[PDB]
């Protein structure tokens, strides 16, 4: 936490929030099923969580996602891909994600 003189980014916010969760509680790796046209959290080479919607779902170790956070798209197996909590999902914020306008 922190206090005084303190702020950040809209999308920090949220991500600070869920990544407490998620680095306490971590999904279960193989649980999540990823379908063409669904949100959900993918993890970074970094460990690191960050919402995307399945783009397009080759099989179990290829699965096509595209960040809406940032704007990116990386080929991540049905491993690293967990269920996207509704308190931490989009829903709140607005994908900062550059290419997202044209992601769908």
């Amino acid at each position: 936490g922190s206090s005084g003189s303190s702020g950040g980014t809209q999308l920090e916010k949220l991500m600070e929030n869920m990544r407490n969760d998620i680095a306490s509680h971590p999904p279960v790796e193989g649980s999540y099923a990823p379908r063409r046209g669904e949100f959900c959290i993918a993890k970074f080479v970094d460990g690191e969580w960050y919402r995307a919607r399945v783009e397009k779902v080759e099989s179990p170790a290829k699965i096509h996602v595209f960040y809406i956070d940032y704007g990116n798209r990386e080929v991540l197996p049905s491993t690293r891909l967990g269920t996207l909590s509704p308190a931490f999902s989009t829903r709140v914020l607005p994908a900062q994600a550059t290419e997202y306008a044209f992601a769908f």
